[PDB]
């Protein structure tokens, strides 16, 4: 998994309020 994809999910949880799963 690319760090970029990891950060993408990080933003999805952080900003879009979508818990990673």
């Amino acid at each position: 998994k690319k760090p970029l994809g990891k950060m993408a999910d990080w933003f999805r949880q952080t900003l879009l309020k979508k818990p990673k799963k």
